Parts: C-alpha cells; sequence; structure tokens
C-alpha cells in the first residue's frame, strides 16, 4: 500500500508534501523512497563525478524544508566518520552498493572508536541516521565501479564535524556543492 513514485519527480513532488507539515513521519519517508525504482535516464545530470573524492549534487531545496542532493561515489570513494547536524537523513541507493558502519560517540578521553553495526546497503534501499541513532562513515564497497545515493537531509544544514577514528577528536567541516540544479559550482 506505499504509495510509489514513478519517477524522480514524482519522488519529488511527494516530499514536498511530506515535509509541508511540521512532523515527519520517518518510516512513511523512507518506504516512498525506497519504493521509487532508480531509473539513470531521469538523474544522469546531477551525476557529476571527480577522479579524487565523491560530489554532492544538490537537485531540490524542498521549499527550505529540506534539501535533496545525489552523491556520486568513484571507485574506492569514502566519507569520513561524520554527525549529521541534529537533522533527519535519508539515504537510497541509485547504483552500485555502500557500506554504512554506523559508531558510538565519543567522549572527552581519546580512545579507539566503536564499530556499533555495518552493513552493506542493496538496491533502492532507503536507510536512515540521526545523531540518536550515531555517527556513520559510507563507503563504496567496488574498486571498479561507481555508487550513486540519493540524500535527503531535513532541516537543511551547512556543516558537520569529521572524526578521527584513532582518537574520537572532531573537526568541524563545511560541506561545499560540486553542482547544483545539474550545474557545476565555481569552485
Ligand atoms: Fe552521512
Amino acid at each position: 500500500e506505499v504509495l510509489k513514485p514513478r519517477t524522480l519527480a514524482d519522488l519529488i513532488r511527494i516530499l514536498h508534501q511530506l515535509f509541508a507539515g511540521d512532523e515527519v513521519n520517518v518510516e512513511e519517508v523512507q518506504a516512498i523512497m525506497e519504493a521509487y525504482e532508480s531509473d539513470p535516464t531521469e538523474w544522469a545530470m546531477y551525476a557529476k563525478f571527480d577522479q579524487y573524492r565523491y560530489t554532492r549534487n544538490l537537485v531540490d531545496q524542498g521549499n527550505g524544508k529540506f534539501n535533496l542532493m545525489i552523491l556520486c561515489w568513484g571507485e574506492g570513494h569514502g566519507s569520513s566518520i561524520h554527525d549529521h547536524t541534529n537533522s533527519h537523513c535519508f539515504l537510497k541507493m541509485l547504483q552500485g552498493n555502500l557500506k554504512e558502519t554506523l559508531f558510538a560517540w565519543p567522549d572527552k578521553k581519546s580512545n579507539e572508536m566503536v564499530k556499533k553495526s555495518e552493513r552493506v546497503l542493496r538496491e533502492n534501499q532507503c536507510a536512515y541516521i540521526n545523531d540518536s541513532v550515531g555517527l556513520h562513515r559510507v563507503e563504496n564497497i567496488s574498486h571498479t565501479e561507481p555508487a550513486v545515493s540519493l540524500h535527503l537531509y531535513s532541516p537543511p544544514f551547512d556543516t558537520c564535524h569529521a572524526f578521527d577514528q584513532r582518537t574520537g577528536h572532531k573537526n568541524k567541516v563545511t560541506m561545499t556543492f560540486h553542482s547544483k540544479f545539474g550545474i557545476r559550482t565555481p569552485n
């Protein structure tokens, strides 16, 4: 009975409705994002890759309620261990596979960080995280194929923290966009 978007445009339209109000049903959003069947013809214009690290490509600003973006992971590309600045964060696979490792939060004492969960996100799967769930790292499982993911963050945010797996120490990071609406940013 899950509402199934037939196109990415459909999905965006639904998301505008689901985030219009004050409450967001996380499980409902997750199921509808998962139900969209990734179609590369519909998102190729956002899939702009870089040789050395993943790229963040803005798709939609959600009437200020969320950022919707596509992240392009080249061969072997991965993220830092990071938090999500008190937002809801949905991650759906569009191509390939990402390994998600969930980490416990450090305390002030320096220590090796503790893994709480490790999984591979399957085709079209939508995962969910917020700061109460934990920290995470995501990485392309493949050194021969890319991965592409669709991220919805609500409310939008432009900074987070990256964490050193050896110590738990963190640094603030300002996130930048490689492209917006299919158009490369100045860089
Ligand atoms: Fe993340």
